[PDB]
């Protein structure tokens, strides 16, 4: 129950010719950019509170340690968003983004809507390197602004570093995004009615994208509760290690798992995006 | 920011004299009963599908492996609920429940409402051993039935083994209980307006009780959005290892952490429940 | 499809002996108290804005005219709540409440929970005249306060005049109570799981209690979505003119219509409450 | 250093003929209306918290006990404002206000501005009984509303019972009115530049009107800091017991003390207001 | 976001019929009177100190050069106020004031309060030419003096030439008027609670009226900090060149910009004041 | 809601190890020195004006009787400051200060800043008896003088007897210190941003320290009006009789009440200061 | 009336040996770092709104154009703070800060308190390059945090780029800092009582530092209003072009102007800071 590269290539091409394919890009898409972890950044900020860096990481997950800065030392949480903006969007990360085959193969296609969950600017900046125009959509003021219909709309699902009050990084902020009331969430509610999604750069043990995978399936079934049940467009999830139990769970959430070649992570994603063209 | 046994004893006693203390019992409360894990039970059922027991546990969490039985082999999921009912409610588990000081100290108090998240019958059966009456509340038909006001109402928050369609054990069932639409959830919505909660038997890395801890705080703040902000009753969470970061997070969720003695797990919980008397 | 007085008397008595009958009292229950209309009060306050009283009533419903005071002249809306507190809870209204057979027959029964939607104090004050104790529940601070189990809890579903920030009288306040997030709404979510309701003092053209009648039925059906469908307790609505189409609609909302004698409005309600005893 | 009735009568008449006399009415002006104390009302509300009425009065001043309701039981503070509105503005208080010679002698004069610090409506209602028009000014919306120049403007310096959010009764509300930032305070800042004040109904041990007496003198001296020092209009304070030290202190605060006849309190104030005519 | 002449004419007329419109007149209102600049006057007085007139103007703004006379040669600062009184209030300036359509259209309306920031007497003298009475208010002794209610009160916000110690012309005097403690400032604190303002004769680069525009908005928002936020009366600013960014800033300071016809400066202001009639 | 001696000892020790604890010493700290009252001193000076000592005390508070000397007989007010300097700083008061356990336990700690409100020299002289250096700060010339960083700065909040023009003892001087413009007040404005305060030697009925307790809380909340609300350091107030209502009021002013043993007043304060060490 | 380099060197050295000299660093101190203007940055962001960069600069000052982004397009104002953090604190600005003689001569001295008004981190980073420790103080949470007494406290008077809600860059934010209520303002109120200030890097036409220069002088004179007038420590302002009128104005604001050599701007400031050593 797992597609290969050559099997999923005519399936993704049929969705793209009629304009109903939306990428949903994760943290693994920014892996060739050699960015800092963020868990390493939050551990070095804990030295001022008396923590050793290996000891502060012991007391919980990354969003839980950011919850601790949000309530006990709020000036260090704003310091964390500050030095991620210097690191994730540095000039060295732009130079790797010029030569990355993943970001070139993404920008070679005329997308209409691209979703991403990472905070850096390298999804839009890939489109600017190909001479294409992109529109960042993170806050309410971004949706209200005018733009052309030719411009690909890149919705920052968890905020952008140039709008620091849109960042979803504290644990309480992840819990209140489960109600789906943010402006990126309301845009997702209408796009799942018409489109198929291509999830790239996630793991099966994320537990945040798994709730989103569940809730998209529940909103598709709720949208056809009184009418006869019609068949929906299949979503897709590109993986390098699929496992043996998790692709069967994902199939009931309207998501087909694509096994990519695990020898070179960046090349096999680039061959997937070029087979759509 | 952590209470001890002697510091939290007058705080719990003040809530109990005016009838506003509700226990919220977890899987660690059934620890002295020597029950099977359930993850061991689901691994032995995977031998018929060709899995080694250590290899089937590798492919995900326990609720995710139960999702796999719910969609690929539904007769093995009903087999799992069957042999948990033979194991969790056996005659050997009742005999340990007679002599358990945790279950005796729980039943020595005249509670009005007891919440529990475990499937076994040993929360009510502790009350039956003390000569007291208990009312199991898991489904809609349980709430509709008549009972006296003297009877302590034990609400099974995740179902009961004698009503197998109320069991919340599949991963998709945990996700749809986050909307809080079940009859145990609607009872929780009214009890958080008036009562303080005593959480016993959980870990900080549960990620299901953490959403409940968040959502109770959000429903308290939403219930006083137009009126002036008044102070609410503090909830409590008894722990044997509190850590160093997690009790500060819990304090902003209206929950005070009680450090119990970690040398004997069962005795220190029993000294907590006897200090309320 | 309409019950009479003698037919509904053993049905209401069976619900009351097992403590599962809750009155839900409307504006028609305060009809013998000779209170001002409120629409007459809001019209006389419009003289300072240049309106004739018959002309200001023309421009919309009562909750819509109160919306106009909430946004264009907020000091007149607080004046309206002020002079309803002098009029609805006057000493002349208490003297009629002493001799009213509706309020005496209500207080002759040992209720556990009484719901009411009117702002005046004459539901609790009927219980104080019979020597019984009542607990007013309107805000979050009311639920947090301590009380005995013998005391009948009177939940003010639309606020109380002694807590003016709990008043649901503006049109926007009626629309945001349709989400059911107030503390009287969260108490209603748990009481519909176990109880039957006796609606007294409403009209079929209210359009606010009709949404509540719909939403109670939807929450009963949602509470048994996975289990087998069991039969719920029937609710009741006492009427003096039932009509011919509306009792059939109410039957599908789990509500049976009781035809009372329309010759004397106050006496026929009093014979209904005395047949429960 | 104390004026009598006949000595202060041509001094008050000269200020009134040129329209520069403003009454500043205290709680002693509402003394013939036989109103409840308020300290008696706050003591009877403390029975629900377990206090005896003589014991709750022991723990501080009246504004300090109202501070206790504002932070520990906010629904009882709104209950206090509720039952003062039923008591201070009752029909029995209006009937005594018809026949009170103090309120008749106040309304016999064509005032331009009347200040009062008490919450009841009997300063305006005295003017309505004489067939004159009055404009209540307590909140920002009251000043924004239109009115004629013939209408006497009655500024409620500590709020009005029909606008409960304007009430200055909590101790923290008295402390934040010392900065003089309320709309009644900003009106006082401009009226002290041109007018003389007649303080009626205060005691020397009030400690709130003494700060106002100090701060008015400081704002007069600050308004002529660069120009040559000119002589200001004298303010007046009518008293029944003046003492021996306090009238000398008040003279340096630009206030002359008028000794009234202490045998009948209400008659001697009425002879003062009729000597102005 | 800019009103025209015909659009702002019913808005100004509605404020004037209910007596809530106050003009706030600047230096551009005295432009047709052909007065000397003052910067030309202070440059010619610097010849005695060894300055060329074009070189003395180089060393700072006009209020900064007047600061230099206040501390290094105080007899030349009093000479400056002397020869402005001979020039701004000369007989030639009165003859142009007789025939000025701006000053005739101002005096054709029955104002209650007129504010002005210029030192000359031509705001009151316009009212004396129309046979109307005016009261100059600049110092503390002016407010203390008696007057009738029919008389329009003209408050000199920066002093008058006949009271030379009230002149606000030194830079240190402008900085200490930012605290708003002068008698014209205390009158402004009470008039912003009830009135709308018509600002005529200023530029956007003044930096003194911009602080007053900010501080009026801050005092309106501070006056409704505890009550519900009600809508205030809009202020107005008549301009001949509005620009493109500055009218949006002024709208958040409760000020609407009126674009007048820039071909004839004096005629378009006169058509504005005649449309109010 | 009241700390004991053993409960507040680790809370005060944590503030002292990081140098963020400032004592704020009242008149009760100079109680073992057997000083004259001052009210007894002002009564004996009134014999020359014809007053009996028990009759002069009747006419007002102590600061009000000192107001009477400031305006009617100024040579007796300077006589009062003279004979307090002979009495409060006598050689007999120094000998009791040598053996006082309160003053020894205060000087055993290396404080950085000590505030006091009493006029005598026994706060610095306790530090001189322990061989430590102290710097008196009362006037502007005291702050301008040079000193080392090791020296504890003792700020006389109401003046010192060796600088008689700094004494805050007249009632008008207490009212003008409510604006917080003195050099001890400006130092307090910066120290509340970083430090926690230990209030020792006051009563709840002082009404001057209560305004300071309010105004410190208002300046903490004003200092974080635009940023997210962070938690401040708790202040402390040591009491021998705490009462039942006043500790709840003080908790909302960021002040925790410490109940000391009332059997021996001086010993229980000394055990508090030695538990910090 | 202007000091030279050699004349002001023993005056600055006497203030530094007794620890009473505080630098107050402006935007001219970050001039050798080759930073972008900010007015150039705000003009390039206006291209998305349809403005040419030379045309958007025409419509007002820099703080006024930032007011326009704060109210009409708030996502571009957060974009402005974002790309100043990438530009002002880049790695190229750190490399110039290593070799800058101004920043080396500043860090060669053991300062106790350094004030700065620019947003970049190069005042603290100069101290980190010399192996010294610095403490950034911008928000309330920064003052509450613990630190040693050896550490130089660098107070960011207008905020820091790592705490974006502390930035004072909008025009309305400059106007509300004139009341001096921020935590950097409250620290300035206490430091002017004891210290002398060295202002480096400002112009005479700033109009924001001129209000601060005025208000510091007013707070020194207000702090000695009742005591005899004592002489205060002189403040200093280092300039490359002093002019001829402005140094006389600054002398009355307790500030002596130091004429530095205008041929090399960076070298003459470095010779000033090395003459203090």
């Amino acid at each position: 129950t797992t597609l290969t590269l050559s099997e999923a290539a005519p399936l993704l091409k049929k969705e793209f010719r009629e304009g109903r394919l939306i990428p949903f890009l994760g943290a693994g898409f920014s892996k060739p950019l050699k960015l800092p972890d963020g868990s390493q950044l939050i551990a070095s900020l804990a030295k001022t509170l008396g923590f050793e860096p290996e000891l502060f990481d012991m007391h919980g997950r990354f969003e839980q340690l950011a919850e601790f800065f949000a309530i006990s030392a709020p000036n260090r949480l704003q310091r964390l968003v500050y030095e991620m903006s210097l690191s994730f969007d540095s000039a060295e990360a732009e130079a790797l983004r010029e030569k990355s085959p993943m970001h070139r193969a993404l920008a070679a296609l005329d997308w209409r809507t691209i979703y991403t969950t990472n905070y850096d600017k390298h999804v839009e900046g890939a489109l600017r390197d190909a001479g294409k125009q992109a529109a960042v959509l993170a806050s309410f003021a971004d949706f209200q602004g005018p733009r052309a219909r030719d411009v690909c709309e890149v919705i920052k699902f968890h905020g952008t570093l140039d709008q620091p009050d849109t960042i979803v990084l504290t644990e309480s902020s992840y819990f209140q995004r489960m109600a789906l009331d943010a402006p990126p969430d309301q845009r997702l509610r209408a796009d799942l009615l018409a489109n198929s999604f291509l999830f790239i750069g996630y793991s099966f043990s994320d537990t945040n994208i798994r709730y989103i995978w569940y809730r998209m399936n529940q909103l598709r079934e709720q949208s056809q509760l009184g009418v006869k049940h019609s068949q929906a467009r299949r979503c897709f999830f590109a993986t390098h290690g699929a496992g043996l139990v998790q692709p069967d769970i994902l199939q009931q959430w309207n998501i087909d798992v694509i096994q990519l070649d695990p020898t070179d992570k960046s090349a096999s994603v680039a061959r997937l995006l070029e087979s759509i063209a």
